[PDB]
């Protein structure tokens, strides 16, 4: 059994499904039933959280975290990792056929793990948690960073890494809980953490800030006060006033057994407060989803591009796609109704799958469309809803379950059947279950109908 | 990766865990959390039912049935099959690691499938359903019988079989929805169906009947009238008054690619109306669980032994273990409170795992103990409850979930860790889920504490 998807999907993966730059109407089909490839808990009160999923050209990779006790717990966790392929069934649609399983259960508390599809298997970026996240940010030395390689030949290799730029500049660093990508001999993971304000990186980036504005819902105040507030929002006292910063872990794949990798840190003039995220490669164009952990409540997706150097001076340039369609739930001054800059550590991971390019060779596509799963609430993680959205407004909505159903993290991936032109989107959602407790992570496969 | 369980379980599988013949107290531990090896549905209203599970010395085999639509008809299903091993985790207990998956999805409605662990893989006995079960019993020719062999080398071989004794004697025959066994070059599956009363087998067994009596809850009436009612209870008009009959599909394993197998039919003087069942091999002793589909509401477990012939006249001996502990739910005059002979097609599959021998060379063990999952109701499939039970009474009870939780089929298997003497029982239960609908089949692994 080769680690190869069914041929009708190989050339419909990581492509822009809509490239006419025109307006379109959308319909989200009903969930297509199959044996779920994501295992649930086996107890009513075990914790099962933090999904990470990547569909590559030839196979997919998946992982999440399992705790034998309540989600509020400190002893340790375990990491379920799997890889598999897409197989067409006689029901008329594909299913995710698991081919390899690896349950990392050795007493090491690997946390916040991000997975990526690599030649012949998967790569996983974790940190080893030994204390509270707030303790991480209050300290001055980052936790242990681990890189795990899982191959189809059943080989597993785990290494501790110290990427260039980490030591001396960061109080803490964790993976972005969103899939990384394998791109031009580079393995790229999202990451975020706390930068020491007095360090070299802290002093260099001390005055960097980005303040997106919704023209239809502007924040009240003078430009200077809003800019000062947006700058202050990068240093929440909940995280000991560190500069909370997004970054990219970049590893040379050809040297993946010996390299320590490299931290590429974006300019905070182009990106908001560091948060969970995801790196996508569509039509050989790199995108970065950033969770709206800070005051800005709308969906954050950037077009990104790297400049790689031999000496360790790589850089990344980020370009925000102006999206103000829907808001994510948050608490206090950081709910979905807040649009003004303020110190926030709130929100929830909800990533988007872009169906259209935004920047193309001939210009910019204002008819941008993206799809995903949102939480229909401004304060609470509840009401999972499949959606297709434009830049300014929602195009179509389809709830999953009844109103009042609790849901948290969602990650969405779309691909096309090149045999019959069917467009499939899988919405992987943390759903509250009555029998397995905090989040059965469910992959809902639907067919997306696109018309004029 | 060899298809071999962790060594600490190899000699603790298919053994009698309690062999002192003494009285014991029991405590059922809390569910132990792990990634469930049984996939759920991926839609809120897809059907996922009919679990079959076998734990062999070196590996386990599992299967169940998946319908993209409601459990009511659709007349099209798929069969999920998996095989794997037991692996100890750092959490202190084993988990079930799936090593091979096979999703039979080709438009053939394989139904009521029974799985068995065989050298290098699994064997599955199904029938191809094309109409209602009542239509099967109303007809005069049994449906297609299929045998599927799945090996670790990823080879799948399916054959249509016509076992000796089937044609001319049966209106219909289906597998027993309980695991078969590989024993002395024989592959033995439970089965049941409808015998044509006018056929050779029908006239031979015309006066055979078994009427168990609970000495603590006897049915009132004369012996002869009750005997006539118990004889008539084998011919329900719901199944067109055929003789509903249990049987055993026996295949020569060395000739499994070419043999047609053989129907070994027990005497109905020793067994109740034909129903689903399970074949167990513990300490080289064969046992048969029979679902209480007929009027008798208590747990049916028989010690069985085969006499094999070369010419096709094999026979089976059945010896009922007298159990009157708890009752299964049923409707109408066939509820758990009915103990009088009457025509019944009711009940639910709930099989037992015996912890002790019943018959041994020196005598009979009155301190028999067995464990499983029951439904705490006399009329409704609701309130799944783990239990340890003696012959006459329940020793310990532990509900799963809240009162009012709907549950149907349960199958239980226990094994022992020979490293630390831990006794583990897995209770595989069809549970009603709020997000994946009719029955997430959940494997609940618990530790069983046994004292004096
Ligand atoms: C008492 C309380 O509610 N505390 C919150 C905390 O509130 C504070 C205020 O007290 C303070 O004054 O102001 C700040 C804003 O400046 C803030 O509002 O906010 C915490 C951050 O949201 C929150 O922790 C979060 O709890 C939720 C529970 O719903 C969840 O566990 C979050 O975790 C996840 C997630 O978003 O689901 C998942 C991962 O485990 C996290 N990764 C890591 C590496 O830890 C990830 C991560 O935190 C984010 O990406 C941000 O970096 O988020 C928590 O972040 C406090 O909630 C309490 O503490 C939690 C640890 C948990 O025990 C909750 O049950 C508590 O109520
Ligand atoms: C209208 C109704 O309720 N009909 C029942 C039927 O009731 C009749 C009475 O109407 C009649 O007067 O008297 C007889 C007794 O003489 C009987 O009570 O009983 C049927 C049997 O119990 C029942 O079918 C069962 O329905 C349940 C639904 O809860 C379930 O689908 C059962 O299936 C299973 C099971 O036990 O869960 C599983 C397998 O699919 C079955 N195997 C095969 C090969 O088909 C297996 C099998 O039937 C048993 O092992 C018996 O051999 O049982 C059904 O058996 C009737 O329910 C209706 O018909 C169902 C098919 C379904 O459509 C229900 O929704 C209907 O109400
Ligand atoms: C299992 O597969 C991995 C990846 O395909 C193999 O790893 C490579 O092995 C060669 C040895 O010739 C090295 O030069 C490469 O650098 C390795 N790549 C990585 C990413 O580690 C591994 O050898 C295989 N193991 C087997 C076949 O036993
Ligand atoms: C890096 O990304 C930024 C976006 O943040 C690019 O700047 C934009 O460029 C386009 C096209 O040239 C202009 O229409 C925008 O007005 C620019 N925005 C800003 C804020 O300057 C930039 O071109 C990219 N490349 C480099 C080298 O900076
Ligand atoms: C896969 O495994 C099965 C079972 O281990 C193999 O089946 C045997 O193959 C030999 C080779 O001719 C036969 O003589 C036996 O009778 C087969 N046994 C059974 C039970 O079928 C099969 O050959 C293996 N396939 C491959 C490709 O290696
Ligand atoms: C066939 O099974 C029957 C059980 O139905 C066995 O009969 C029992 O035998 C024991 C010991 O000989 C007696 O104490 C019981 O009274 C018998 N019960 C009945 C109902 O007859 C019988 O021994 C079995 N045959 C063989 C050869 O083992
Ligand atoms: C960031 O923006 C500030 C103005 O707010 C400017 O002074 C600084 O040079 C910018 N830095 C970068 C790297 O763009
Ligand atoms: C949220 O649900 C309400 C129904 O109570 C509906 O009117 C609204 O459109 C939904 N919003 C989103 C973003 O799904
Ligand atoms: C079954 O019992 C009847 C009496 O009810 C008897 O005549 C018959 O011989 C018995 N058959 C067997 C096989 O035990
Ligand atoms: C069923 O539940 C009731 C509580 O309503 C309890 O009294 C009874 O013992 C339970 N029976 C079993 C067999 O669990």
């Amino acid at each position: 059994i080769p680690l190869v998807n069914d041929l009708r999907f190989i050339n419909g993966i990581n492509k822009f499904i809509i490239e006419d730059y025109a307006t379109h109407d959308f319909s989200i089909g009903h969930p297509l039933n199959m044996p779920s490839f994501i295992p649930t808990a086996t107890s009513p009160n075990g914790c099962t959280r933090i999904p990470s999923f990547s569909l590559g050209k030839t196979h997919w990779c998946y992982t999440h975290n399992v705790i034998n006790a309540n989600c509020k717990d400190h002893t340790s966790s375990n990491q379920y990792i799997s890889m598999g392929i897409l197989v067409q069934t006689a029901s008329g649609y594909p299913m995710f056929k698991t081919l390899k399983i690896q349950y990392l259960s050795d007493g090491l508390n690997r946390k916040s793990c991000s997975i990526a599809t690599v030649p012949d298997g998967c790569a996983m970026y974790c940190y080893v948690s030994t204390q509270l996240e707030t303790d991480d940010y209050a300290g001055s030395s980052p936790p242990t960073q681990k890189l795990t390689l899982l191959f189809y030949n059943d080989t597993v290799t785990e290494r501790t890494i110290s990427p260039t730029g980490l030591e001396g500049n960061w109080a803490t660093l964790v993976p972005g809980v969103g899939s990384g990508i394998y791109f031009e001999n580079k393995l790229i993971f999202p990451a975020y953490g706390g930068v020491l304000p007095n360090s070299t990186l802290g002093v260099k980036s001390a005055r960097e800030f980005f303040r997106p504005v919704n023209p239809y819902n502007p924040c009240s105040g003078p430009q200077q006060d809003l800019d000062q507030r947006a700058l202050r929002s990068y240093f929440p006292s909940y995280f000991s006033n560190r500069r909370v910063q997004s970054a990219f872990l970049v590893c040379a794949w050809n040297q993946i057994l010996v390299t320590n990798c490299e931290l590429v840190v974006p300019s905070n003039n182009q990106t908001l407060m560091g948060a969970e995220g995801r790196v996508l490669l569509i039509n050989n164009r790199l995108l970065y989803y950033q969770r709206s952990t800070s005051w800005w409540p709308y969906e954050l997706l950037y077009e990104i591009s790297f400049t790689f150097t031999n000496s360790g001076q790589s850089s990344v340039n980020m370009s925000w796609i102006p999206i103000y369609s829907f808001t994510r739930p948050g608490s206090g001054n950081c709910s979905g109704e807040n649009v003004c800059p303020t110190a926030c550590v709130s929100g929830v991971y909800l990533d988007p799958w872009p169906l259209t390019p935004y920047s193309h060779q001939s210009g910019i596509n204002r008819n941008f469309y993206f799809t995903g799963a949102l939480l229909n609430s401004s304060t609470t993680r509840v009401n999972p809803t499949l959606y297709v959205s434009a830049l300014n407004n929602l195009k179509v909505l389809a709830p999953y379950g009844n109103q009042g159903l609790f849901a948290s993290y969602t990650t969405t991936t779309c691909f096309q059947d090149t045999g019959d032109a069917s467009v499939y989107c899988v919405y992987i959602m943390e759903l509250a279950s009555n029998i397995v407790g905090e989040f059965q992570i469910l992959p809902v496969l639907t067919r997306l109908t696109i018309t004029g």
